DNA sequence: TGCTCCCTTGTCTCAG
DNA sequence: TCTGAGACAAGGGAGC
């Protein structure tokens, strides 16, 4: 996640009906689901329960979704780190649930959230369902939003209305905070908006800081707004040295490291039988419930 | 004032009708009404010393309070050390020359206000203090009347018999208190604020034995997240915490003791009437319908 | 030389 | 002069 981003992106939300989501496929990030599933309960096998009511929701409103995980965790996001576990069987498992589904699903090389990006650039999806903001930074959008509790969210609505490309978002990142970056005390979503309007790049941004921190001469012409951001700086004790802004968080933005595979994903059918006979197994389902809820998610 | 001390006084207040006041005699804290006037009224607008000193002596007489105004005089160098358009004396001999026609005893105090305030109900000289200077608690003051001068608010009695009730404060307790959060005569320590500061208070009775526990192991629960806070805020206790310094400024300030009754007369119409229409143009028939009901 | 809302942010706890 | 929410505190600014 990015810092606040949310917050910043959120008045640029729009509503959707879920009716309208039919035949549409969806890149769905799953990497923390299970981790998630782990630490929401008053329980076992509550992964494959989450996992199961939630694949239901997609096909019941005729979403063809493909389901996206976490591979390794980049270089950057290990560093920056420094400063109940996921066990290969509950992987296993809901994998398992989507084959017996009939739902396609990948393993990223690295961050699942690069690799949603990667599939919308390559036409192969419509539509991406996260919670994690970075998906933005990556270059991604068409985002769907509270799936599970829905907003859309696009490049467009939030370069038209809040004035941020991509460069922006790679940036305000820097100054909130992100699994990349630790950002600069002191500034949350508003300032952080606040400096990009005033100061058009972060590289701009470090001058008028140096500079006026260099030769007091340059801060005579400063405006009341740049002079209470110089104090909130200094008091923070904020020092913006070469790495500011990082290339190399830019470049992680820019360039993550994703399949770029052209391959199309193919999309079977909901095998009643291995349904009924996983759901008995694995948490003791008995067939007239399973029945109930799978043969109207068959025949619609 | 103590920082965000009215907020851990708050509940213990309760609230006061102003028509249960009637001829009780009452300190007035004015000590900073005229640098306020000035700041708080514009369009910063002429002679709002005088309307302002004017309608709220007005308000107390509606009332039948017998008032006795206190003014600053010094500033003690312990505040000048923490601390580390303009209020005239026109101005104060203005608004105290308004005073003395309507009729009202005032005095300057040797320092600070709230203390003498304080001191004048000890004295039994008056019967309560009008001030929202939380300050006046650590100087011995009770029987505080908050917000008499709103506006949005109601006014609100305070008393040291209740907080200690309620709170478990009494005045030594509230004098460290004004260390962990800080106040005019220290800065407190960074990162304590009302709620963790009252719990300190609660569990190691006093700002030594806080000492001694947090020095006797830099060098359960709430004693290690505690630690872990105050390391992190990097908190130093040297051998001037507590200070008996700040100690000895609130316990013994400087002020007049003079036992002398106060002695109140009554308002003269024709002096303020002259005194008004001289500084505001106001004709003797306006001066007449708020004076003479208050006669 | 006011002092107080209240906005903006930083840390930590707690539970879905 | 894992995220989200929420409780606590520092640190400002704008306004009676
Ligand atoms: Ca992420
Ligand atoms: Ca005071
Ligand atoms: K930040
Ligand atoms: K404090």
């Amino acid at each position: 996640g990015v810092h606040s981003f949310w917050d910043i992106a959120g008045p640029t939300a729009r509503p959707v009906r879920l009716e309208s989501l039919e035949d549409k496929r969806m890149a769905v990030d799953a990497s923390i689901w299970i981790y998630q599933f782990l630490k929401a309960v008053r329980v076992k096998n509550s992964h494959i329960t989450g996992f199961f009511r939630r694949i239901c929701k997609l096909l019941y409103f005729g979403i063809r979704p493909v389901f996206v995980f976490d591979g390794g965790v980049p270089v950057l996001k290990r560093e920056t780190i420094r400063q109940d576990e996921v066990t290969m069987d509950m992987i296993k498992e809901v994998q398992e649930l989507l084959s017996r589904f009939g739902i396609p699903y990948i393993t990223a090389p690295m961050e699942a959230e690069a690799q949603c990006a990667e599939l919308l650039q390559l036409n192969l999806v419509d539509g991406i369902i996260t919670d994690d903001s970075d998906v933005f930074l990556f270059g991604g959008t068409k985002i769907y939003k509270n799936m599970f509790h829905v907003e859309f969210y696009d490049a467009e609505s939030i370069l038209k209305l809040l004035g941020l490309d991509r460069k922006n978002m790679i940036e305000l990142a820097q100054l909130l905070g992100s699994d990349y970056t630790n950002g600069l005390k002191g500034m949350g979503p508003v300032s952080s908006i606040e400096v990009i309007a005033e100061f058009g790049n972060l590289k701009n941004f470090k001058d008028w800081y140096n500079n006026g921190q260099f030769d007091k001469r340059k801060q005579e012409t400063e405006n009341k707004f740049e002079k209470d951001l110089r104090k909130k700086l200094v008091n923070n004790e904020i020092i913006l040295d070469d790495d500011f802004p990082s290339v190399m968080v830019y470049d992680a933005y820019m360039r993550p490291e994703v399949d770029h595979d052209t391959t199309p994903f193919v999309w079977g059918v909901p095998d009643l039988d291995m349904l009924r006979s996983f759901m008995k197994t694995q948490l003791g389902w008995p067939h007239e419930k399973s029945d109930e809820i799978l043969i109207p998610l068959i025949r619609d």
